[PDB]
């Protein structure tokens, strides 16, 4: 899950960069 979220965090880097 730790390395699972990392994948999402990096995938959320932009999602956030958006707002």
């Amino acid at each position: 899950f730790a390395s699972a979220x990392l994948q999402g965090a990096a995938a959320a880097a932009p999602a956030a960069a958006q707002w």
